[PDB]
Parts: structure tokens; C-alpha cells; sequence
DNA sequence: GGGGTGTGGTAG
DNA sequence: ATCGCTACCACACCCC
């Protein structure tokens, strides 16, 4: 039990937080891409022709947590039991669940107590603990396999368990689906072997957006090849609106309110007009969804193909702690800001950078919300407040940054006992080169 | 056109 | 108990 006023809190929270791990793993994968390719341009151009293989472990955490589960939990079958990965017993997030559990309607992000109610009396919910180190070792095997194949002009990391692999098809060369299905089946089999029993699915197409939908269609433990030329009403009628990239819960609600609750991408595409779409969800997102409904990528999503090094370059750096924040006085808040600043500066120094703009953001208990929320140590219902500050010259100096961060906190007027969450952000970073003279 | 701010949204 | 992170894109409204 490490409390937020304990010097070890940040270490212990990050050690347990799957969302921290996902974000740290992604950041390390992007920096490794930059280093591996530091002397390899490997350029893709608008005139070039390519195929995308979008590869993703099926229920990654649940599959690995099961394969490596301790003897305390020997009594469960992956193919017949509803398995979830989570920390606790009641208001604890399901990090991952297996397709059996999903068959009952259970979803990642659900609380355990909610997913228990969805099980007909008789079947038992099996909760496995996280196995963070093994998640990363299986991932290592995965990215190693992908590299060893020497069949992709570009291997873009998406997350610990997900990558977008680009193969250039030269104008002279003739591609067949015979070749694609075999590349698909090789990848799936090598990864199954290299990871001791983990399965991936694969979407294969000639746009990023379609490969993504093809991969959704292929799950679980399969692969799907759907090119622009293969599009059909049958295909579109198989997807929900929030299967589209960029359509999260708020965009879904606006789409359902605007276009009379479509229930498939076929409904949406038979009903929309571009302008009504941009009116409902925004101009750029509107155009993106419009092009997506043709199977086509937008300008922003193509940039990762044309200049992946610019895209994967880190432009800001931050920490967010919105769980376990219970402080009594301004002294302990200041100490915590200081610990956060030191952590962020250690990271900033590891990447040889300075920052010229910082932000403090906080979560303050809603005036009518309970002091202790439903979730143990949760932030509960909160109001967000944020303030930023431009520095004089770029810096990595703790005295400048931590003092300004503590000043920013004071300007937001949040009593320490009402504090439920803090983010510390370095919004602009500057390169440190060999010449640091004035 | 540029830059400025604080907020909202998405994603594994 | 329980570990509700974090990068980056977009927008609204603001300065001349
Ligand atoms: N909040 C979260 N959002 C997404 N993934 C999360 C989250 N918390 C934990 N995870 C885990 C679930 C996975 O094991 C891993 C990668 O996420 P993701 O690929 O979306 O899910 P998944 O592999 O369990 O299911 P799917 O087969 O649908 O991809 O991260
Ligand atoms: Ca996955
Ligand atoms: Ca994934
Ligand atoms: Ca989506």
C-alpha cells in the first residue's frame, strides 16, 4: 500500500498501470524504429503501389496471461471459460477478455462487477493477473518474427501487439491473392511458433483504412484479404460505425443523432452527404469518414507512409495520474508536482531534449460528487482545468520547470483535498545538438 | 496568413 | 480494494 504522498507512489502506480505500460511500450517502439532506420531512407511516394498487412494479436493480454498463469489458477480452459485480466474484484477494469467472455457480451474496459452480471448463473468468471514482463517478451518475439521475414519495405509499430506492415508492389511485378494468402498464413504460423501459442489476425488490403476493417473482419485467429476492387454492400453491412478509425464514442453519438441511428457502415454510407457529415462531426473528421466509406485513406493518415520518421518523432512528453490522488495540503501537492517534474526530466534527458512550453492540467471533484467515488481511489466525476506557460529559452532545468508548474497549480485554484488528478506536460520539445553555445 | 490559448476527442 | 496513460490531432475563439 503506497499512498500518493509516498516518494514511491509514481513508481508503484506506473508498475501496475496497464495504460502506462501500453503508452510506454508504444513510445519505446517508435524510438526503436527511428534508431533502427537512422541510416535507411526506404521512401514511399504517391506514385508507388503497395499492399498493407495489418497484424494484431487476438485478446493479447488474456491470451498471454492465460498461457503464463501461475498454479494458483490451473483450473480454467481458454476455449470454454470466460477469462478476463484485471487487478481487482469489483470496480476493476477488464484489460482484456477472451472471445468466450465476449460471446456473453463482455468488453475490454468493463468493470468486473458489470461483467459478472452478464454471465448466466452457472458459469464462473475467471480473473487472471497481469503478466507485464511476459506481454513484452511475446511482443519482442512478434516484432522479431516480422523483421526476420524480410518481406516488408516498412514495419510500422502501432502498439505492443499490433503493427502495420507495408509491402511495395513494383509496377513490373504481378501480385496475386495466392501470394497474399500464403504470406498471411506464414506470418500467422511463425508468430504462433515464435510466441509459444499466441495467435494473430491479419487484414490485408490496398488502403490503411481497409486493412484495418479487414483485420476486424478476420478476428479471431484468421485473416481477410479485401481490396478496394473487392468492396461490396455485403462488406460494408458487416461493420458498426465505431469500427471506423477516428469514430469513438462521441463521434458515434453525433452520427446516430444526425443520420437517424445507422447500425452499419452500409446504413451510414447510403444515408450521408459529405456536407451534412462535416456539419455533424467536423470538417476534417467529416472528410476522413467520407473517404473511409470509399475504402480510401485521407491526407493525414497517408503521412505515416510517406515520411514515417517525421510522423513517429516525439513532439511532447507528459505524465497523467488520475487514480489514487488524495492530498491533504498544498505542501504534499507541491512535493508530488516536484517528483513528477523530476521523472519527466529524467525522460526528457534520456531523449536529449529541452522544452520551451509546459502545461499543468488537473481533475477537481465535482461539487455534487462524493468525496470517495464508486471506484476505489478513483477520480470520480470531475471538472478539468488546464493552464500553460511559455518558458524564456528552452530548458531542462528542474528549478525553472518545477517552480513554474507549482505556480500553474496555484493559478487554477484547486484546494488540495478536492484534487483528484494531475497531468504534467512538456508541450514543445527542442533538439540538443553538439553546439550548445549560448 | 500566422501564432496564441484552453478544451475535446481518439486509441491501444 | 485497485493501479482511470498519454501522444497528437482538431477546434473555437482570440491577438494583429
Ligand atoms: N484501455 C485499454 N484499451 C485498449 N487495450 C487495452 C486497454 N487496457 C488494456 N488493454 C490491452 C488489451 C490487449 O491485451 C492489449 C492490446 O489492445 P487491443 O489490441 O485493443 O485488445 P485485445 O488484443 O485484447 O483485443 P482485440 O483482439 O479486439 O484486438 O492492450
Ligand atoms: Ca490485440
Ligand atoms: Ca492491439
Ligand atoms: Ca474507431
Amino acid at each position: 500500500i503506497v499512498a500518493c504522498d509516498d516518494p514511491d507512489f509514481l513508481t508503484s502506480y506506473f508498475a501496475h498501470s496497464r495504460l502506462h505500460h501500453l503508452s510506454a511500450w508504444k513510445a519505446n517502439l517508435k524510438d526503436k524504429f527511428l534508431n533502427e532506420n537512422i541510416h535507411k531512407y526506404t521512401k514511399i511516394t504517391d506514385k508507388d503501389t503497395y499492399i498493407i498487412f495489418h497484424i494484431d494479436f487476438d485478446c493479447f493480454f488474456a491470451t498471454v496471461a492465460y498461457l503464463c498463469r501461475s498454479s494458483s489458477f490451473s483450473a480454467c480452459d481458454f476455449k470454454r471459460d470466460p477469462i478476463v485480466v484485471c487487478h481487482g474484484t469489483k470496480n476493476s477494469d477488464i484489460a482484456s477478455c477472451n472471445y468466450v467472455a465476449r460471446s456473453y457480451g463482455i468488453k475490454n474496459g468493463m468493470w468486473v462487477s458489470q461483467a459478472e452480471k452478464m454471465l448466466p448463473n452457472g458459469i464462473k468468471l475467471i480473473s487472471l493477473p497481469y503478466t507485464f514482463e511476459q506481454f513484452q517478451l511475446k511482443s519482442e518475439a512478434f516484432y522479431s518474427t516480422l523483421k526476420r521475414l524480410n518481406i516488408f519495405n516498412l514495419i510500422l509499430p502501432i502498439s505492443i501487439d499490433e503493427a502495420v506492415c507495408v509491402r511495395i508492389i513494383p509496377d513490373n511485378i504481378h501480385n496475386t491473392n495466392t501470394l497474399n494468402a500464403r504470406l498471411c498464413e506464414e506470418i500467422r504460423q511463425e508468430i504462433f511458433q515464435g510466441t509459444n501459442g499466441c495467435t494473430v489476425s491479419i487484414g490485408c488490403s490496398d488502403s490503411l483504412v481497409l486493412a484495418r476493417l479487414a483485420l476486424k473482419m478476420a478476428k479471431p485467429n484468421g485473416y481477410n484479404i479485401t481490396f478496394k476492387s473487392n468492396l461490396s454492400e455485403e462488406f460494408w453491412s458487416s461493420f458498426k460505425l465505431d469500427d471506423l478509425p477516428g469514430v469513438g464514442h462521441s463521434t458515434l453519438s453525433r452520427l446516430e443523432s444526425t443520420f437517424d441511428s445507422p447500425h452499419s457502415l452500409n446504413d451510414l454510407r447510403k444515408r450521408y452527404t459529405l456536407d451534412a457529415l462535416k456539419a455533424s462531426v467536423g470538417s476534417k473528421l467529416g472528410m476522413k469518414i467520407h473517404l473511409a466509406l470509399q475504402g480510401q485513406d485521407d491526407e493525414e493518415s497517408l503521412k505515416i507512409l510517406y515520411d514515417p520518421k517525421e510522423v513517429l518523432q516525439r513532439k511532447s512528453l507528459s505524465i497523467d495520474i488520475n487514480w489514487g490522488i488524495r492530498f491533504k495540503n498544498i505542501t504534499q501537492v507541491d512535493l508530488f508536482i516536484e517528483r513528477g517534474c523530476q521523472y519527466l526530466l529524467e525522460k526528457l534527458n534520456e531523449i536529449n531534449k529541452t522544452t520551451s512550453q509546459i502545461t499543468l492540467k488537473l481533475m477537481r471533484r465535482c461539487k455534487d460528487a462524493p468525496i470517495e467515488p464508486p471506484k476505489y481511489m478513483g477520480m470520480g466525476r470531475c471538472d478539468s482545468f488546464s493552464r500553460s506557460s511559455r518558458l524564456g529559452i528552452p530548458t531542462n532545468e528542474f528549478g525553472i520547470i518545477a517552480t513554474e508548474m507549482k505556480s500553474l497549480y496555484r493559478t487554477l485554484g484547486c484546494p488540495p483535498m478536492e484534487l483528484r488528478g494531475l497531468a504534467l506536460q512538456f508541450n514543445k520539445l527542442v533538439d540538443v545538438g553538439p553546439d550548445n553555445n549560448q
